[PDB]
């Protein structure tokens, strides 16, 4: 229905805003753009699904994400990621673990103050409904 088509065109510039937010913090720069294979070819072979911002917003705008659920699965990839390629205790890697973990903080408190759980739930239902 068009009822339906406006409420994920709503949930797409929902999760553009929220992605806009991260990727302008100067601590998330790092998860803005892929890890570059060429300069990182051990990345492939140790972590299963890469995920970055820019990958999310591609995503979005290819009609992926159908719930905020759905979107909060990279976000959550995202920092796993990171907390599995760079485990060391050197500075270098507790830096980058510590924005990861931020990252996913700061999108689970924007999505739990801005996001309607009634909208959510239609989000669902109708994703359930196909
Ligand atoms: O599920 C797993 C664990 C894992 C880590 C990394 C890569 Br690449 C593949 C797999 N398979
Ligand atoms: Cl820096």
């Amino acid at each position: 229905s068009m009822q339906e088509e406006d409420t994920f065109r709503e949930l797409r510039i929902f999760l553009r805003n929220v992605t806009h937010r991260l990727a302008i913090d100067k601590r998330f720069r790092v998860f803005t753009k892929p890890v570059d294979p060429d300069e990182v070819p051990d990345y492939v072979t140790v972590i299963k699904q890469p995920m970055d911002l820019s990958s999310v917003i591609s995503k979005i705008d290819l009609h992926k994400y159908l719930t905020v659920k759905d979107y909060l699965r990279d976000i959550d990839l995202i920092c796993s990621n990171a907390l599995e390629y760079n485990p060391d205790r050197d500075p270098g890697d507790r830096l980058i673990r510590h924005r990861a973990c931020a990252l996913r903080d700061t999108a689970y408190a924007i999505i739990k103050e801005e996001l309607d759980e009634d909208f959510e739930q239609l989000c669902e239902e109708i994703q359930e409904s196909r």
